[PDB]
This record gives C-alpha cells, structure tokens and sequence, in this order.
C-alpha cells in the first residue's frame, strides 16, 4: 500500500508516479542529462568520464540529450549519431569533440573545437567561444561521406573560426548561412583543398565577419573567406583540380587584411559582398590587402560589390585583386573566361593580370563599375568594357616581361577582339588613361570620355590600319574650335558645309598666346593678347597645356584647364589643376601639351 | 524501507526517484517552470509576481526557463541573462519586459512588449501580437553595449513593430532577418538616431511586411523600414551625424504610405527590395508616398527595386523619391556621390534632386532603369544616365529658385561632365523629354532616341560652342528624307556623294502639303497633293506635326504620327496620335512642329 | 507519514515530488509525450491510436507535445493547433498527418506525409523521408485560409516534396526559405493553379535542390520549382487568372530537366538563381529541358542566372525558354513586358518567342547577357538590347507562319521602336549573325560588332528609308582599305580630305588576287601576286571570304580569315577558320563573300 524506496529509486521507479495525461513519468522520459551519469556541470570539476558515459547511453538507446549547466572536460570526446540540445562544454582551450551525423542547438563550446568526421551533420544556433586550438571547427579527414547545415552559429575569440582541409572522404553538399564570426586570429571561413567535395554544391551566404587580426601569426592566416583548390596552376590543368559550383554570396567582411579568396577555382560566383579591407591587421602574414583576391581562376563571376578600405589611401587602395597563380615562384595559369561587374567601390582600385592565346579563347567582360584605379594588363581573344567610371585607366594588353603577371607568356595571333562602351575616366578635372599594346584586329568604341588606341605587332598583322572616329561635332561657325582636345580622325562639320577632320590628335592653341605674369602659388592664368571667349581661341576645361618654365627648377608646367574662360579684373581668365611653381613673366606662351594637326575640306 | 512523504516533498525529494540511465530525477531538471513559483497560466490570474520569483531563481542559480501556459501580468518586469524558451505572456496591452542578455525562443508576448536594454540579446520564431504600446521590440537608452539577432520573429496588430531611438549605450552590430510584421498601426522597422550605433554593421534582410496603416497617428507614422542619423542635415557636415555601412536588402514591403526610408544616412546600400506603396494608408502622416526616400544622403546605392503603387496612377506613381533635407524648412544636404541601378518600376516614376559645386565633388551614376517618368533636378560634377528605360523626362541640371529643392544653391564652374549612352523616353508612339540648363563643359551622348541640348552659362565658359552629332544616316537617294525629325547637325550622306547637314533640327514637310477635310474625333489624314510614300515627302511615326485650326477653339493641334504612311480608299494616310478637335476644311497644310533647316553639299 | 501507492500513481500524484525550485514535479509538466498514452515508439508496433489520443489531449488542455522515439502509425492522423517538438512518425509509405495551424519542429516525417488544411502553419528544422505518396508535404482543399513558414527542412527520397494545388481556401501568404530537396522523382516546389492565392505574397528562397529525377513517371513531372496560374491562355485574359507579385530568388537547383517553370504568371521576379539542367533525367514526362521555361507570362523580370547544362553540347544547350502558351495545341498568349537581364551562362542558349500589337503594347529589355545562341522571334512594339554577349544571334522581327510560335497572329503598324548597343556576336573568329523581318519606324544602334538590318513592309510603312552609319574610320591613306567588311553606309575620312562611301556594304578584294596551290585539310593560304601586307589589299580577320572550288565536291567554300596577314617561307600568308575540302591549283582567285561596292568624293 506504501511506496518502497528501493522500488522508487530503481531504474523503473519513475513509473510508479502518475501523471496528468493518465500516464506515468517513466513515460515523460523523452531524454537523458550529463547530470544522470555522474556531471557536476560547474565548469571546474572533470566531468569527461560522465559527457562519455552519457554520450554512450544517447547512442546504445538513441535517445537525444538535454543539458544547461557548463561540464569540464579534458580529453577527447567522440560523438556519433547524437542530438544534443544545450549546455556547454569547457575544455582546456582546444579539447577536441569529435562529431559523425550528429545534429547540436543551443550548445556553448567554450575552449574546445568541434571536428566533424562524416554523416549529415547539423549545427544551430551554438557558440564557439574562445578556442585555442587552430579551428573551432574543423573538417578534416572524415570517415564517411557527410553533409552539413552550419547556420546561424556566433564564433569567436579563436584563431581559425571554421577550417576544412579536404583530405579524406568528401562534403558531398554544404550550406555555411547566417553565421557571426568576429575577434579572430586566424580565418572566418577557410576550405583548403577541397576539389574533390561539394558536387551538389557549397554555399557561403549571408556571414557576417568583424575583426581578422592574424597578426604574428602563420603565413596566409587571416583571411576572411577562402576557398582552394590543388596546384599545380596552369592554363590546361584538368578541371578535377579546382574546386568547382560553390557561390559566396551576401557576405559581410568588416576589418579583414584579404576579405575573400579563391584559387584554382572554376565555375563559381562571388555575388552581392560587402567587405572593408584593412592594410593594419594581420601584419607579417603575406597577404595582400584587398577585398576579393582571385587566383588562376577560371570560369567566374564577381558580381556586386561594396565597401572601402578602413586605412588611409596613402597606404592601399586596392579592393579587387586578380591574377595569375604561381608554381615555385613561377607565373602559371592566368584567369580566363571571367566576368566583373557591379563593382560599387569607388574609392578603391581593381587590379586585373590576364593573358590571350591562339590555344584556348579568354573572353573577357567587365561591366557597370564604379572605381578608383582601374589596371589591366593582358590581351584576352575578346574583352568588352562596359559603363566604367573610374578615377584613371592604367593598361596595357599584351604585356611583356617586367610588365605584369605573365608578361611574354602567351600571345594571340588571331582575330582578337575589344569594345569599350560608355566609360569615363575622370577625377575632378583630370582625364588620366594609359593604354599600349592593345593588338586588337577589331576594337568598338563609342560613348567614352576618351580614345583608345590600337597597335600593330607587325606590318599587316592586324588587317587595313584604320582609326576608329569616335567624335564628330557640328559648328555653326567656320574657325577651328580652339582650346579642346580631339583624337585623330575627329571630323567638325560646318554650317557653311565646311569640313575639318583631325589628322593628328590634340588641341589648337594659336602661336600668338600670350599671358600675364604669374607668381609661385597661382592657379590662374590671363590673357594678354588673345580673345579667349572666341570659338577660335577658347580656353576648354579639361584640356591638358604647357606653360613654359612654370615647372620645378624653371621645367615647363604640365597641367589640365580646371575652369573654362571667365573674365574677372576685366581680363579673360582661366583656372589651372596645379599651381605655378617657378614665376613666369609677362607675355609667355601657353600652348597645347598636344598641338592639334588638321585638315580643312573647302 | 518506505518513502517518507516530506522527504520526497522536499527540494531535494526528486533524487529518490531513478530513471532509465540508473541516474535520478533530481538530476535530470535542466529547467524551471513558471508554475514551479505559483504561476497559474490561465491568462487571467494575475501571476506577475510568480513571473518575477522564476526570473531571480533562473538568474541565481544560471538555469533555463521552459513554460508552455499564458502568464498574464500586469507590471514591468527586468530579466537578464535568461534563456526562456515557449510560453505566452499577456499584459495590459502595453506591459514591459526588459531585457539584458537575454535569449528568447517559441515566446508569445501579447498585449506586451520587450524593451531591450543591452547585452547580447537572441530572439528567434516569437510572435508579438496586439502590443498598444509605441512599439512591441523597443531598443532605447540601453546601459550596455549590444548586440542583436532579431530573426524569423511574426509581429502583428501593433502600433511600431520594431524601434529604436538611439539616446544611451550603443548596438555595435544588429541582424533584423526574415521576420514577419504585418497588420500594423506605427513603422515596421526604425531604427531612428542611430548615427553612433552599427559601427560593426547594420544588416535588414528578407523580412516580409505587410499592411502597415498609421491614420489618424502622428507625423511621420508609418514608414515601413526607416533608418536615421541627426541632423542637421548638411553638404560638410562630420560624418559622426549620419548612419553608416548599414544594408537594407531583400525585403518585401507591401501596402505600406512610404515603404523605406533613410534621412541622414552615408556610405548605404539599398538592395534588391519589392515595394508596393500605397497613397490611401497612414493618411494625415505627411509621409511623401513612394517605395524608397532618401533625404540628404551621401555615398550611397539603390540597387534593385521591384513593384508598383496600389492606388490609382491618377493619384500618385511615385516610387523613388531621393531629396535635400530641410533645416526648420530650409533646404540642407544636397544628396551626393551615388549611384542609382536595376530599378524595374515600369509604371511608377523617380524624382531625383541633387546639387553640384566647385567646393565639392558629386559624381552620380543612374543605370539600368525602367520607369514612367524620370524626373532630375540639379547638375553634379560629373553624371551618367545609361540603358535609362522611360516615359517621359523632365529634366533640369542647374536648376535655380523655384524649380525645385535646392535650387540655386550651388554652382560648379569647374569642369562640370554628363554623359547619356543607350536611353530610350517613349510612350507608344510619343518621345516626350525636356532638358534644361545643363551647363556642361563635355556631354558624350550615343545610342539615345532623343538629343540632349546644353547650354552655356556666360560667353566662353564652357569652351568652344559644339554640337554632338548623334545621327547620321545613309540614303541611296538624293532627295532630303522627309516627315523625319533630325536633331542640329545631323548628317545625310547620299549615294552620290552629296552629303545634307541639318543646321536648324526639325523635320522636313513640303509648303506644298495638303490633306483632306477632318471632322470631329478622327484619328487620321489623307494627303489631298502629295505622295507621301515617296521619301520626300515622307512620313515617318513618331515626329511631331501641327494641323492649323485642329485644335481645341480653333487652336492649333500639335500631336505626333502615330501611323506612317499606308493607302486606303485609294489615298495616303496617317494616323495621328491626337483627334482632331476642331474641324478642318479641304486643302489645310499639315507642317512640321519643328521645321528642319539643312545645307547640302555638292 | 508515508507515501500512499495509489496517490503517486494518480494523475496528480506528481504533486507529492518537490524539485530544487521550492515547487513540484507536476508544476514542470510543460509538455505531455506519446508515450503518456500508450505509445510503443520501436518504429513497429502501431502507435496510430496512442498518437490519435496524444493529439486529442494536446488539442483539449492546449499543451504542446515532445517526443523522441518512432512511432508507426497506418491510417489518417488529423491534428489541429499543436505544437510539436521532436520524433518520428512511420507511416506505411504514403499514409497522411493532416494539420491546421500547427507548429512542427525537429521532426521526421518518414513514409508519410504532411498534408495543409489551413490556419497559421510553422515546420521548421523537419526531416521528410522516402513518402510514397504523390507528395511528401502538401497544400490541397484548405478548409481556411493560412499562411506559411517552411524553412530550413530536408526532404528526399520521394516523388513530389512540396506540392500545392490552389482549390479551396487560399494561403494569403507563404515563405518557403532556406529548404534542402534532393534525390525525388515528383517536382520539387509546384505551387499549381494558386492565381487566387498569395495575395500579400510568394517567396521561394534559398532553397537547394539535387538530383529531381520523373523518369518513368507522368507528364510534367520533374520541374525543379513551379508556379502556374490558370489558363486559358491570352494576351488580353484578366489579371484574375494569373499567379502575381511572388518572387523566385537565391535557389540553386541541380541535375533537374527543367530547373525553373512559370505559367501564367504576372509581375513577378526570378533573381540571382544557380541552375544546373540535364537532358537524361525526367526521360519521358515531355518536358523542354531547360533552367528556366516561361509560358504566357506578363510584366516580368528575369535578372541573374548562373549555371550550365549536365548533358553533352550535342543533345542540347538550352537554358532559357520563354514562349507563348498553348490552348488545345493553339499558341496563345505571347510573352509581353518583360526584362531579361543578367544572364551569365556562356555556354548555354537563350530562346525567346513573343510578338507585338496595334492594340496593346509590349515593351522588352534585354541587358548584361554572356550567353551562347541568342534566338528570338517576335517584334515588340519597344525592344531594347544591350551589352549582349552571344555566340551567334538567330532573329526574325515579325515571325510568320513556320517561323516560331505564334508566328502570323499579330502585326503592329504603329510607332515600332528598337535599340542594339555595346553586342557582340563572337564565337573565336567568327560573327555569326541571321536578322530578318525588323518593320521598325526607328532603330538605334550603335558599339555593335555587327550591323542590324531593318526592312519595310509596304512602300512608305516606315517612313523615308534610311541606312544607319553604325561605322566611321579615318585613315592617314587615299586607297580603300582592302580585306574588312564594312557596312553600308560606312564612311571612311581620309587625311587628304578626300572621302569612301560604302554604298553595298562588304569587303574589297582585288580581281587580280591569286593564291598558292592548296591540299584537302589546309587551313592557310599564301598570296602568288598581291602584296597583302599594304593597306588596299590587306586581309583582315574575321572577314568572310571564298575560294572557288575548295569545298565539298568542288563547290566553292565559304570561310573566315582566322589570322591577318604575316610571313613565312617568304610568302604572305593567311589563315582560315575552315580547311580545304578539295585540292586547288596555282592561281586560283580568292574573293570576298561580300564584296564591296563604294564611292569616293574627291
Ligand atoms: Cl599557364
Ligand atoms: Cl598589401
Ligand atoms: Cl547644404
Ligand atoms: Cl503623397
Ligand atoms: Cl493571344
Ligand atoms: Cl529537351
Ligand atoms: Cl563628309
Ligand atoms: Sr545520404
Ligand atoms: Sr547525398
Ligand atoms: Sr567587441
Ligand atoms: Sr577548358
Ligand atoms: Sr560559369
Ligand atoms: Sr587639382
Ligand atoms: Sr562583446
Ligand atoms: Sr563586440
Ligand atoms: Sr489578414
Ligand atoms: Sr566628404
Ligand atoms: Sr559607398
Ligand atoms: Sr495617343
Ligand atoms: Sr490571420
Ligand atoms: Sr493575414
Ligand atoms: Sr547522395
Ligand atoms: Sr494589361
Ligand atoms: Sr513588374
Ligand atoms: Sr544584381
Ligand atoms: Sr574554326
């Protein structure tokens, strides 16, 4: 009649108390606690043998675990099949917990690191707190063939956050989203050698990454993203060697030396990123700043992407780094077959080194960019340019040796084409290009702030030598208009049906400028002679001149006209970019820094 | 031998009972319940008071709460450092619960809401139902720093959804992602005076709203995602005054007076959002109707909008609304250094009002645009209007007093640059743009149905008078191509190797043009003279003619060619865009709106 | 004094057990389990009833259930309002779990089904496992109306995942988000006849699809993700029968034979998804391989894709499929007002039919494509195409009878407008371009690398007839430039002032040109009298050329200049991009496909 305390305590005791469904509490049993194999779970006192004894009972019985103190552990750990719901597990800082198809939320993994080893694994909503071993998570010689969900996880205080090496089996399909990876010494997300995983493919999505500081620290740590293939780079090496149908999208990288990066991959996007590079963290490393560094790559796209660089622009500037990879220090496997647009940087520069050959076509598009330095160098088969604004053009096609990566390497004696529409190069009142060696046997061009010119490598090797007439203007008068640059081939037609056209590029300048004295300082010029609110002998903004003696050490000035002709103190005046430096005296001559030739029709 | 029943009654009673893994229950209690403290949770006794005991037992002894009943409470309650998971709490209506580290999932809080006060709070799938206080996720005067994931929460049936005011301890970093607000009386999302917060970065993405209506509230209720720095607003003022680094991205917003909204923002990206703004809700707000308004921002992108307005076009079609500020009523903070792309708003229309000057720089870039009417005022250093999709333009660049936000202002008589590549204005069979006072020093214009006149703002200070010739056109013929218009100095190069210039643009129609009678309402002419499938006398859809009388009163009718020519009833026929309105007699001349001028060579 | 039996085994008997709070053992019931009412969870014995009296129990007192074994069941289980944490339910393959406003977490649902019936619904972190049915999770008949979040599941091993067929009670509003789908042999998402249903909106997000295989199985089954409205088809049917304001974004879909599938759909978006087709899979169910099929759809936008096809190039290359829809075998409803955009698949082929009217517009804008064949039937009344990068181009304006779908149905005779600018046709040496039947009033075109010619369908339907000068050249020489097609119209400038008219676009070849004896399989040819490295005689690549006699069976071959000019053995020498098919003999002529036919003024 009376509840015997050996039949209460017994393993079946529970059942011997009710419950209000009409069951009993032996039934209520849904899940074990580390606290029933012997935990104390007050962070301090050795609880191993017991998170052992517990993890044993989970998989024997298949029963899930639930937990909410803090056990101390000091070995390794394996787990195998198990669903694990709260607590935290405190190691020594880099205690391993080892994990196959096991499935963990609302855990705390406080100086320890999770490795996982196979199956279809899945991690929610867990922290990695303070590890002190190279990754707090790791994949690395699995077992069996996994997949993996790691999403909306908070990582932080490690060195490496979350480490793939891809030895052993493969990461069939992986999906990295919505985690928070900040206060870090080594990378946030970094999948080393992995071509032979993600089949069914790898997706970095929606990371938000604060402070990579790899300073001291091993060559190459510190990057934000990055994923790898396996050299050797090259051109033809097999497709099997580069990891292949992975996206990095939506990702946000704040205070990080190399943001994102990519070698020996092939087919993949970098979509809708938003990084802040930093030239002062992970000093000594290697790395170059930058927000996306891709190297001998193949078969992408960089589509959108926003941000600057934390240091100051006297140190860095660059934002978008891509290049040829490197075999013992030898150049080896340009990119090729790529895509760049939607590039929203501003202020910071994009650094691409290709290459073109007869063996294999590159086509090239780069589109709707907005920039600081854009640098080119290589020769595509086909490379379009597209709604580009920059800040200067610094380019040159088929680089040679001193002038780039793989310069000399490769060249393409076929029909090699470019088009460049509706780009502007511009920084306040400075139009700054540099192109040569541009080989092209066709080459569109209309709707630039600027003529880009073509070469030939040998006589005929390029077709009938024509030049491209990207301007042509209409004047209600017949004078030359003055003080404006025009490339070679312009035509001005007249309202008299007068024609010019432009045998040699540049402005017109009349030999009979004069202007005023100018003192050290001054960013003006008068007139002391000529008309200049003439359409004869206009002063234009924007056009480049020389002002005899001006310079440095009485060098000659070479400046841009900043304002248009105005008259102030009853003198025609124009502005100048740069300020005299050596005083010029009354009635010097201005001229063009190039001197228009051309011819009149009628 | 027997269990005593104040044994097992007791705090420790619960190891006397074994369970399955030869443990006890004592040691299987990794939570508290609310009951376990004298909650009742009928949402109806009053259990405040058993609420607060749970929250200092859970906070002492670091435990979880788990709760599953309705706890209805009627004063404030503080938690911090709680882990709560299920459970409903009922207040008032606007009952507070505050918040430091606190982390909350499968919670209801109805007639209640959360105020956070810092620390690193986590709420995940709650639902915040029928709060009538201001806001039901209230984040102000925190005493700790902060961090926020505010993820995959439903908000419903309150005044603000989520809010903060940005006065005390700062959020270093928040995530706000795919919630579920709907069916609201405040904003869904605003985040005001937050310019000291979000230095780690600000991230709104894919939440889902809908039904946000704040008649009858006050001024500026109900916005749907609104952010905001402080004023005042100002082209140089520091840039610790304005929101920065902060993303709005892939968020739906429907039936909604002003769907997102920044004021005082820098350095922002506004991404791929779906809009459907509504001018018949939150009436009496003040809200200007549209998807997105901007005021008096600075280096910042909209890119990607899709949606349309719910309300009928005769009342607004506005969707982007990009502005000054205003200073107690006076215009301040010219929008500047932005790029505007990938708006696909065919119905809906942009108003744009920005500035330029030679104390600073303003490059703005407008891209990949399909819109009703593109309205622009303003004139920065540099601009570009590329693959621009629109109804009509109404455009003027330094536009003075009276023409809009700003006007007169600034001026830039440095080098001022525009370019417009590959823009189509049309509206079936009507080009409909007006361009004004755009003071250019260079205008690269290609690809356009339309010209762009410049102008000159003073004798010589833009260079040399040129026109840009957009169009030249080849004729086997000798004959000028009639019915067509031509802007100035286009060129017609004949077969024969005579060449026409267009001097005056406009179209050519014969003084020898005559059609038949009109009556009342008709849509086309008959030619009473000449062969107008000739291309003489030509007739070409789209150019502008005035039919003398046709008008209302007698007026002159101005329409455009709807229909070129074709034969019927044995004549030659047009269509017109326009019906006659008054009747016209045999033998009226038909002209053209604007009459061409040309020259021809040889 | 001591603990009755029959007390601690009542319903209450909980109560006698104290726990550390100062409460007791039946204040900590937050939840009841299966096993409560008799459930034997070893995925065998037939837990159907215990569950059914779970569900009952649950429903009455409002508790939310917890379970983590396995629990058989073999017929029709119904629940509504429970919320349910954990376990496995067996069904028999196909058996049914029918909810209405019901909240599941970390379930398995497996050899069973979830059916919804209406309500607030909530699944998240489910697995749903080999269900036999026809789908494994399914939206048919609601009985009220709901809503849904279906986020972050896995299903595999079924026929159809998800399923929704639009009778009955609509979902005002569903998120499916963040799903894993693989290895089925039904569709994926099919949202099927749901045009009443989404009112407040659609989203399939971040979903990641494998392996969707219907081989065998009935028609259409295998789509990736579907969304259909309700025909019948027509331009003019009311917006009532379409699917609207939903949006397909972020989903990555592979080895699937037809990825994405509109039909009747209105303003919608299909952004920044991954898809991988393959021919092999879904043999039989007549479906056009293909990542994305659009059928009658209106007022869209398609804008960034990525991905490639599974198959060999030979069996197909099809990516994009846009068409009219069909009505008892008739085409009916062309595709109008729409944007394509974004598209990068280089390898992969774009098919697009539409039309255009008198009594309706359509307005299409294609920008930013990197694709293989371009092909496209129909002649809106606006079409703009920009910065298109394709391999060949296969385009008919106003398609007739035989020439696509709909080809014949409509005509436009009013203001019809189109725009080429920043293309290219390119496939290594080759510009492979077909355009026909382009009745437009107005063309623009301009940075092409190809010439878009327009026609007239009746003498004066289109205005005076004009030729565009897409290209002018200026050269330092009088001679005509030899051996590179120009167009017609084409002016070339020479420096003397002299002037070439191209007046039958081509290229110019001297009659006097001869060439070296050949062999079968010789891919050069050498010069045996003209000098091709000067300029009127030059030989520019990309240039169609002829050889008489060199083709098949003696016929002439047609070619392409693959390599300019160069030397070597000490003869001028060429490449082509064919070989000789038949031997020829010393002194054979070479000519232009094209040849030239110019003026020269001057
Ligand atoms: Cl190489
Ligand atoms: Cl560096
Ligand atoms: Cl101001
Ligand atoms: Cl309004
Ligand atoms: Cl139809
Ligand atoms: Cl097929
Ligand atoms: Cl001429
Ligand atoms: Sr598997
Ligand atoms: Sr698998
Ligand atoms: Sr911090
Ligand atoms: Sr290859
Ligand atoms: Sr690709
Ligand atoms: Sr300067
Ligand atoms: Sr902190
Ligand atoms: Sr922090
Ligand atoms: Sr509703
Ligand atoms: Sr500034
Ligand atoms: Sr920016
Ligand atoms: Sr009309
Ligand atoms: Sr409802
Ligand atoms: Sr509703
Ligand atoms: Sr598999
Ligand atoms: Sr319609
Ligand atoms: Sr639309
Ligand atoms: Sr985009
Ligand atoms: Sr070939």
């Amino acid at each position: 009649s009376y509840v015997e305390k050996n039949l209460l305590s017994s393993t079946t005791g529970a059942a011997m108390v009710g419950l209000p469904s009409g069951g009993n509490l032996l039934q209520a049993q849904y899940f074990v606690t580390p606290e029933q194999f012997g935990a104390i779970g007050d962070g301090v006192t050795d609880d191993t043998q017991a998170i052992l004894k517990t993890i044993t009972f989970a998989n024997t019985n298949n029963i899930q675990v639930r937990a909410d103190k803090n056990y101390r552990f000091t070995s390794s750990i394996a787990m195998s099949g198990v669903r694990w719901y709260g607590g935290t597990f405190t190691g020594n800082g880099g205690t391993m917990i080892s994990t196959v198809s096991c499935w963990m939320e609302n855990v705390r993994f406080e100086k320890c690191y999770v490795k996982m080893l196979g199956g279809d694994c899945r991690f929610y909503r867990n922290i990695f707190s303070n590890a002190t071993s190279t990754a707090a998570f790791l994949m690395q010689a699995m077992t069996s063939e996994g997949t993996l969900d790691f999403s909306y996880n908070e990582m932080y205080g490690c060195k490496y956050a979350i480490l793939q090496q891809g030895t052993g089996e493969v990461m069939t399909y992986g999906r990295y989203s919505n985690n928070y990876i900040h206060d870090i010494k080594g990378d946030a997300i970094e999948l080393n050698v992995v071509q032979k995983h993600y089949t069914e493919g790898l997706i970095i999505e929606n990371n938000h990454i604060a402070n990579v500081d790899a300073s001291g620290q091993g060559a190459n740590w510190g990057i934000g993203i990055g994923v790898a293939g396996s050299g050797p780079y090259g051109v033809d090496v097999p497709d099997s060697q580069y990891v292949r149908n992975f996206s990095i999208v939506g990702n946000r990288v704040y205070n990080c030396r190399q943001c994102l990066h990519v070698e020996m991959g092939k087919n993949f996007t970098i979509r809708d990123n938003e990084v802040y590079p930093n030239t002062a963290v992970s000093t000594g490393t290697g790395l170059t700043t930058c927000g996306v560094a891709l190297y001998g790559c193949q078969d992408f796209e960089v589509d959108g992407l926003t941000g600057y660089l934390l240091n100051d622009p006297s140190v860095s500037t660059r934002m978008v780094f891509i290049d040829w990879g490197v075999n013992n220090g030898r150049y080896a496997g340009p990119p090729i077959n790529f895509t760049i647009k939607n590039l929203d940087i501003p202020e910071s520069s994009i650094e691409i080194a290709t290459s073109g050959s007869d063996a294999w076509e590159n086509s090239t598009i780069v589109s709707n960019i907005n920039c600081n330095v854009f640098k080119w160098r290589g020769l595509p088969s086909s490379s379009t340019f597209n709604n580009i604004r920059c800040r200067s053009i610094d380019f040159i096609g088929q680089h040679g040796s001193g002038e780039g990566s793989g310069g000399g390497f490769y060249t393409r004696s076929q029909f090699t084409y470019m088009k460049w529409v509706g780009c502007t190069a511009l920084s306040g009142d400075e139009t700054t290009v540099s192109f040569a060696k541009i080989y092209t046997d066709r080459c569109d061009q209309v709707g630039n702030n600027f003529g880009v010119p073509t070469a030939v490598d040998g006589t005929g090797h390029r077709g009938p030598v024509l030049t491209t007439i990207s301007e042509q203007y209409f004047t209600a008068y017949d004078e030359f208009p003055g003080g404006r640059e025009f490339p070679t081939g312009t035509v001005i037609h007249c309202a008299s049906g007068k024609k010019h056209v432009v045998t040699v590029g540049g402005a017109f300048f009349s030999d009979n400028e004069k202007i005023k004295a100018t003192v050290t300082g001054q960013t003006y010029l008068q007139s002391n002679a000529l008309n200049w609110a003439s359409n004869g002998y206009a002063k234009a903004a924007g056009t480049k001149i020389v002002i005899p003696g001006a310079g440095a050490n009485g060098g000659d000035l070479v400046t841009t006209i900043a304002r248009a002709t105005y008259v102030t103190n009853s003198l025609y005046t124009i502005d100048i970019a740069d300020p005299i430096v050596t005083p010029t005296a009354e009635n010097t001559q201005i001229k063009a820094l190039n001197p228009v030739t051309f011819v009149t029709v009628n």
